């Protein structure tokens, strides 16, 4: 049993705290928390490969993708390990996050600890946008906030 | 993994980027980079157990200590895995960091990925202060800057 936590911060208003919990080494991972300072609507939400924020969110690189797959939604059979779809911000700019995912992990080779959680300007088109960027990143526009995923007590 | 990076930030002017390399899984870890905005002199430098920065540098818990040892210097056999001694800041408040350590690791039981690197207000006394706190924390005062250690390769 493992827990992780991530504090998302950026250059603007977007700020949040995301908790991860995994009860068993191969089990589903529970992702929950809150992000605020968002424009109402859907925002791309994923894990980038590196826990590298030296030049801001760019340094974190491509979506975490150890199986060398194409970008997709979290319930698609072709996706990056890091692909967690969209979070939804309400009228107050608050995205209450409550995800379960069975592909990310807090141990083993899908371990996302030490990697970067990021929230984006626009919606993830889930790899269904009909262009090359869709199949790479989901066309979610610029990165608004990110942080390194750490071990939690 | 093989390469790590940590961005240190605080509420004051202390900031820096710390790199880690370990090409052999049991082997030494090279630690290098620079921390600026420090008072001239020795500053405690350690890995805390949790990569939890939800309440700033406070929420990262105790020195990383999976072997249940007392606080020591990095050269000591009795030390916390996280005990990395002191960095030295010059007249301009810049601390060039150059360290080789074979107790921390970028994988396994002593993996520091997902944990907190911190730099302190004053010197770590390396467990030689004579009081009770010395063998607990090394009396390095308050936490000036921290960050979560992330995967870089
Ligand atoms: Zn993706
Ligand atoms: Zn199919
Ligand atoms: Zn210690
Ligand atoms: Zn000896």
């Amino acid at each position: 049993a493992t827990k992780a936590v991530c504090v998302l911060k950026g250059d603007g208003p977007v700020q949040g705290i995301i908790n991860f919990e995994q009860k068993e080494s191969n089990g589903p991972v529970k992702v929950w928390g809150s992000i605020k300072g968002l424009t109402e609507g859907l925002h791309g939400f994923r894990v980038q490969e590196f826990g590298d924020n030296t030049a801001g969110c760019t340094s974190a690189g491509p979506h975490f993708n150890p199986l060398s797959r194409k970008h997709g939604g979290p319930k698609d059979e072709e996706r990056h390990v890091g692909d967690l779809g969209n979070v939804t911000a309400d009228k107050d700019g608050v995205a209450d996050v409550s995800i379960e995912d069975s592909v990310i992990s807090l141990s083993g080779d899908h371990c996302i600890i030490g990697r970067t959680l990021v929230v984006h300007e626009k919606a993830d088109d889930l790899g269904k946008g009909g262009n090359e960027e869709s199949t790479k990143t989901g066309n979610a526009g610029s990165r608004l906030a990110c942080g390194v995923i750490g071990i939690a007590q």
